[PDB]
C-alpha cells in the first residue's frame, strides 16, 4: 500500500480505510463503455436508441439526458448516504469496496448519482459508467463491471392526466408504510409509477431480445426504493437477475429539491445482460483484446443483431494453496484482490475449499483451490507454477500469512 493515491490528477490521503489496489486504478479510465463497438457500448447505444425512440412515440414519455462519462471517483455520502443506507449497513464494508480513503471511494453501483442529477433539476435521466466491488472470483464477477441507471419523475397532473375527476387524485398522503407502498404516497399513486416502470423495462427488454424471452419480477429490498423488484430473465434453466428498480424513497425526491414529484429508477448490469444477450461465457472476455471476440460487434447498425461465435475452450490447470491466516488480521476479498494482482487474467475461478482453527496454536487455516484457465490459449504448466509461486510469496510479504502451501 501507501501514503498518498493519484487518481486522474486528483490526490488522496491514505488512511485506515483505502484499500485501492494499482492493479484496479489501471482499469480506471478505460470506459469500456463508451468504446465503439464493444458489446458493453452496444447494450448502452441500444437502450439510448429504446428511450429516443419512445420519446418520439407518445406525448407522455420526456427526453432522458444521457451521461455516460461521470468521473468513477464519488463520496461515501453519494455513494451510500444520500440514497439512506444506514451507516451500519453490510454493503458498506471496507472488505466490499475500494475505498480512496474514509471520504471517497470509487462507487459500487451508478445510484450514486442520483442525487446530484435529481438536485440538478433533472426529471428523467439516464447514467452509464463503470462500476467497482470486492467480490470473489469466478467466470461470472469482476472487480470492474457496467450499469445504466435510470430515473424518471412524475407530476400529479402528469400521473394523473388521463383520467375524469383527475386533478382532486393525489401523489401524496400520511398514512403508513406497507408491502406495497411507501407511508406519504397514495396507493393510485404507486399502482400507476409501477405500471409504468414494469412497461418500460419489459418493452425495453424486448427491443433487446425480440418477443421470446421469459421474465418474471421478484420482490426484494433497497434502502432508496419501495417497494423494489429484481427482475430476472430465465437463461440456461436458471432465472438470472439482471436489473433493480422500485419506486423512489420520497425523502430521497424531497432532499434533492423535487418535493412535488414521485419518480421511479432502476439500475441493470450490462456485462450480466451482455452475457446472456450474446451468449458470452466468462466476463473476463470484455477485457481481451482478441479479434476472434471484439470483430464479432462491429455490426452496420446497433439493430443488426450480431450472432456470438464461442471461442474455444482450453485445458485449465488447477492448483491448491493452503496457509495460516494473520493472528485476527484478514480479510477472504484480501486475498482474491492479491489472486487479481498476480494472476490477473489467468485465473478463471478461486474457492475456498477448506477452513479450520488449529487447537494447539488457535491459529485459522484457509486452503483456496485456483483455476487457471486462459480466455485465449492453453496455459503451459511452467507458466502456472511461476505464477502460482509468486502469489504463494507474495500472500505472505503481503498478506502476513504462513505458508502451510
Ligand atoms: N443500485 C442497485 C440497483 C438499483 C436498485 C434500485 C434502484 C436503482 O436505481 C438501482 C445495485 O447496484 O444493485
Amino acid at each position: 500500500p501507501g501514503s498518498v493515491v493519484e487518481l486522474l490528477g486528483k490526490s488522496y490521503p491514505q488512511d485506515d480505510h483505502s484499500n485501492l489496489t494499482r492493479k484496479v486504478l489501471t482499469r480506471v479510465g478505460r470506459n469500456l463503455h463508451n468504446q465503439q463497438h464493444h458489446p458493453l457500448w452496444l447494450i448502452k447505444e441500444r437502450v439510448k436508441e429504446h428511450f429516443y425512440k419512445q420519446y418520439v412515440g407518445r406525448f407522455g414519455t420526456p427526453l432522458f439526458s444521457v451521461y455516460d462519462n461521470l468521473s468513477p471517483v464519488v463520496t461515501t455520502w453519494q455513494n451510500f448516504d444520500s440514497l439512506l443506507i444506514p451507516a451500519d449497513h453490510p454493503s458498506r464494508k471496507k472488505g466490499d469496496n475500494y475505498y480512496l480513503n474514509r471520504t471517497h471511494m470509487l462507487r459500487a453501483h451508478t445510484s450514486a448519482h442520483q442525487w446530484d442529477l435529481l438536485h440538478a433539476g433533472l426529471d428523467a435521466f439516464l447514467v452509464v459508467g463503470d462500476v467497482y466491488r470486492r467480490d470473489q472470483i469466478d467466470s461470472q464477477h469482476y472487480p470492474i463491471f457496467h450499469q445504466l441507471e435510470a430515473v424518471r419523475l412524475f407530476s400529479k397532473h402528469e400521473l394523473f392526466a388521463g383520467i375524469k375527476d383527475g386533478e382532486s387524485l393525489q401523489l401524496f398522503e400520511q398514512s403508513s408504510r406497507s408491502a406495497h407502498k411507501q407511508e406519504t404516497h397514495t396507493m393510485e399513486a404507486v399502482k400507476l409509477v409501477e405500471f409504468d416502470l414494469k412497461q418500460t423495462l419489459t418493452r425495453l427488454m424486448a427491443h433487446l431480445f425480440g418477443d421470446e424471452l421469459e421474465i418474471r419480477w421478484v420482490d426484494c429490498y433497497f434502502p432508496f426504493t419501495h417497494p423494489s423488484f429484481e427482475m430476472e430473465i430465465n437463461f440456461h434453466g436458471e432465472w438470472l437477475e439482471v436489473l433493480g428498480c422500485g419506486v423512489m424513497e420520497q425523502q430521497l425526491v424531497n432532499s434533492a429539491g423535487a418535493q412535488d414529484r414521485i419518480g421511479w429508477a432502476f439500475g441493470l448490469g450490462l456485462e450480466r445482460l451482455a452475457m446472456i444477450l450474446y451468449d458470452i461465457p466468462d466476463i473476463r472476455l470484455f477485457w481481451c483484446e482478441d479479434e476472434r471476440f471484439l470483430k464479432q460487434f462491429c455490426v452496420s447498425n446497433i439493430n443488426q443483431k450480431v450472432k456470438f461465435q464461442p471461442l474455444s475452450k482450453y485445458p485449465a490447470v488447477i492448483n491448491d494453496i493452503s496457509f495460516w491466516l494473520p493472528s485476527e488480521n484478514y480479510a477472504e476479498n484480501d486475498f482474491y484482490d492479491l489472486v487479481r494482482t498476480i494472476g490477473g487474467d489467468l485465473v478463471e475461478k478461486v474457492d475456498l475449499i477448506d477452513k479450520f482453527v488449529h487447537p494447539k496454536t488457535h491459529k485459522t487455516s484457509h486452503c483456496y483451490r485456483i483455476t487457471y484457465r486462459h480466455m485465449e490459449r492453453t496455459l503451459s504448466q511452467r507458466e502456472v507454477r511461476h505464477i502460482h509461486q509468486a502469489l504463494q510469496e507474495a500472500a505472505v510479504q503481503l498478506l502476513g500469512v504462513e505458508g502451510r502451501f
